[PDB]
């Protein structure tokens, strides 16, 4: 059972869950990749790598992805997450030069992967393998706006790192800027492209109805995870969520802080119910009997229903997740699968 203050029974009743048939040969492949790689220690891949259930979360979000598409995509995934690891445990231990010399690294190896693939920092060297596989997909526009996009994430988590450090929590509308970033909004969003074996020209996808459906799907992700990993958040010392914000610039007791997230998480999903509508009739209208409006039709449609799977995914992924099981750790403030 979701506990009561997590559960959206929208979601549980009106978004059905989706695996992609990948799924099982995905996890086993992310799992061997995080050892090749060495991106966690061989005894807590054997504990905790399928109980993160990172592969699961991908596969029931970029359904109808080719599967070397969502083999690449799980990988830089399951690193994401490593590197919000090694960033907050960089920060928590004080590692100011260990922190910019690997956003200096990521910045450089995102523009150019394939020199990076056996680097010493096998963060970095993961970062470049999965990147190299993913640019091999579309066109180099598409990488570029990839690069683009995470040039704009590394910074936002160099930002994170000064808070954190400095002892800074954001006010409410800085941090839903910055959450955007963190998350990791566009990069999610430019990467249902490949999954659907599309780049879609800017007049495609930046059409207001794609724009703000793609944006509510992970303005619902990011909040809802802030819901969900706020607990092991303040054990943890992050400041870094939407209920923090909240507790500290407006006043509100946690419980009334948590109330006010939820009330923001469900009123996405309605939003997005609606813009989901314009979304569709925007496929529809692109299938104009051509040949290439029917590619850009489906490649829409297909879009946009992974845009819907997000919804849950994420919220399923919060529940099964071994990550956010701070009711397990003996030490709150230090999760088992981190390397402290
Ligand atoms: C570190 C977590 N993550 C993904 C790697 C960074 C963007 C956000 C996320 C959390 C939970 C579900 C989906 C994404
Ligand atoms: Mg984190
Ligand atoms: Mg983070
Ligand atoms: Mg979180």
């Amino acid at each position: 059972a979701v506990p009561p203050s997590l559960r959206l029974p929208v979601i549980e009743a009106a978004f059905p869950r989706q695996l992609h048939p990948y799924w099982p040969k995905l996890q086993e492949t992310t799992r061997t990749w995080l050892l090749e790689k060495r991106l966690m220690p061989a005894d807590k891949v054997e504990e905790y790598a399928d109980g993160l259930c990172y592969t699961d979360l991908m596969a029931g979000y970029y359904l109808g992805a080719p599967d070397e598409v969502l083999q690449a995509i799980a990988d830089y995934s399951a690193w994401f997450f490593v590197w919000d690891d090694r960033h907050d445990r960089d920060i928590v231990h004080g590692r100011a030069g260990a922190w910019r010399r690997l956003r200096g690294l990521l910045h450089t190896a995102l523009d150019s992967p394939g020199d990076h693939l056996h680097h010493e920092d096998t963060l970095v060297a993961g970062f470049a393998d999965s990147v190299r596989r993913l640019y091999a997909f579309l066109p180099a526009t598409w990488n570029a706006r990839f690069a683009r996009h995470f040039h704009t994430v590394i910074e936002a988590y160099d930002r994170e790192f000064h808070n954190r450090t400095r002892g800074i929590v954001p006010g409410v509308e800085e941090y839903l800027e910055l959450r955007r970033l963190t998350f990791a909004h566009w990069i999610w969003t430019d990467l249902l492209e490949p999954s659907s074996g599309c780049e879609l020209p800017d007049a495609v996808r930046k059409h207001p109805a794609y724009r703000r459906a793609a944006l509510l799907s992970q303005e619902f992700a990011a909040w809802y995870n802030d819901l969900c990993s706020l607990p092991k958040e303040i054990a943890g010392d992050e400041v870094h969520n939407l209920g923090i914000s909240l507790i500290t610039h407006h006043s509100l007791t946690l419980e009334e802080a948590i109330g006010e997230v939820r009330r923001r998480v469900e009123e996405c999903i309605t939003e997005f119910l609606a813009v989901e509508r314009d979304a569709l009739r925007f496929a529809d209208e692109l299938a104009d009997g051509t040949v290439r409006g029917k590619e850009l039709s489906g490649a829409v449609r297909a879009n946009v229903g992974n845009m819907r799977n997000w919804f849950s995914s994420a919220y399923w992924f919060h529940h099964e997740s071994g990550r956010y099981m701070v009711d397990s750790w003996d030490d709150r403030s230090t999760p088992p699968y981190v390397n402290n």
